[PDB]
């Protein structure tokens, strides 16, 4: 089972989208928009190991703590709560993923400049 957990990847194993932005893909959302709006809801669509595994995204953290960096790289830190459907044991993993929207100055969707 740990084999599968350490092999969990996005867009391969499972996908997601926020209830805040339904009709938008990952490349259209700044790490700052997902960080401040997942509280509205996260919907998972698992395409692998759904007999053996359940994946849930419980939190989105900034790979570095601040939005400027996340936004410069189009990256995010996904806090995952993985359940083993054989003994229902609950596991956790921090999956760092990139490929999200990004601008070169880290500015956010609102035009606010990083820590300035």
């Amino acid at each position: 089972f740990k084999k599968i957990v350490n092999n969990i990847r996005l867009k391969d194993t499972f996908d997601f989208k926020l209830a805040a932005f339904p009709n938008q893909n990952y490349d259209q959302l700044l790490p700052s928009q997902i960080y401040k709006n997942y509280y509205q809801g996260i919907e998972i669509q698992q395409h692998k190991y759904q007999n053996e595994l359940d994946i849930k995204i419980i939190n989105f953290l900034y790979p570095d703590g601040d939005f400027g960096s996340a936004n410069k790289n189009g990256t995010l830190k996904l806090s995952l709560m993985l359940t083993d459907k054989k003994n229902n044991q609950v596991y956790y993993k921090l999956l760092e993923v990139s490929g999200f929207k990004s601008n070169p100055y880290g500015v956010d969707e609102n035009g606010t400049i990083p820590g300035l």
